[PDB]
């Protein structure tokens, strides 16, 4: 037996669904904070499965200086602690938030209130984001190879090459993107992953760059999918993975399947 195994057996449905089967409650950061400007904690509230990983979210852009974010809740509810945090578009770089990424993690694992503190397994921890967030996910792998699994949305790099990254990554990408456009980041990033890695890439139909920023149930679906079957080990979810999707939302995908 699995023991990060959490939730009922998934469903097509119960990836799809707005709501997972853990209740919610949050924790706002502002203070003690420096490495990442803040943020705000989604957590299950039920203990009794025992504890879960964590995942920090570095969107692109939350209007009137936010922190909270459509992933919290639909993530958090199927059994992950989600650390969605600041951004600030006009100036965040990669490597930058790549760091930032690993300074909610480790706030998580070191200073979080009690309450967030006993749910996590410090083990079994993750990172997504948007944009230059996303090439942070990517920058985040390779500066703390322990992640459990990274899911770079709609990435910007400079950097192309990621043949060093040994962290389960997940690119997903717009198909119509003019400002991180598939052909030139989230391609070329996801071809550079090494052959022996499990990775995939997923391009969303007719999708802009600013996809990730509103609640979409093809990304929802096959993060939770991926977070699962790599922060959890969860095999349930590899069928939802593996053959590749094809869902009609989804313009192309690619992976090294089967994991
Ligand atoms: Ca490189
Ligand atoms: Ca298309």
């Amino acid at each position: 037996d699995n023991p990060y195994e959490r939730g009922p057996d998934p469903t097509e449905d119960s990836i799809e669904a707005i709501r997972g089967p853990f209740s919610v409650a949050t924790e706002r950061v502002s203070s003690f904070a420096s490495g990442f400007g803040g943020g705000t904690i989604y957590y299950p509230r039920e203990t009794d499965e025992g504890t879960f990983g964590a995942v920090a979210v570095a969107p692109g852009f939350t209007a009137s200086q936010g922190s909270m974010s459509w992933y919290g809740e639909r993530v958090a509810s199927q059994g992950f602690i989600v650390f969605t945090i600041d951004t600030n578009t006009r100036l965040d770089q990669p490597g930058q938030r790549g760091r930032q990424l690993l300074a909610a993690l480790d706030y998580l694992v070191e200073r979080s209130d009690r309450k967030v503190r006993e749910r996590l397994d410090p083990n079994r921890l993750a990172v997504m984001g948007h944009a230059m967030g996303g090439g942070g996910s990517l920058e985040a792998t390779v500066m703390r190879p322990s992640l459990k699994a990274s899911i770079p949305l709609t990435p910007w790099n400079l950097d192309k090459t990621w043949g060093q990254v040994q962290v389960p990554t997940f690119i997903i990408g717009a198909e119509l993107d003019t400002i991180a456009p598939v052909s030139t980041h989230a391609k070329p990033f996801y071809e550079s992953l090494p052959s022996s890695l499990p990775k995939a890439y997923m391009e969303l139909d007719g999708a802009t760059h600013f996809a990730p920023n509103i609640p979409n149930t093809t990304i929802a679906k096959y993060v939770i999918s991926w977070l699962k079957r790599f922060v959890d080990e969860d095999t349930r979810y590899s069928q939802f993975l593996c053959p590749n999707p094809t869902d009609r939302a989804i313009e192309e995908y690619r992976s090294t399947c089967p994991y």
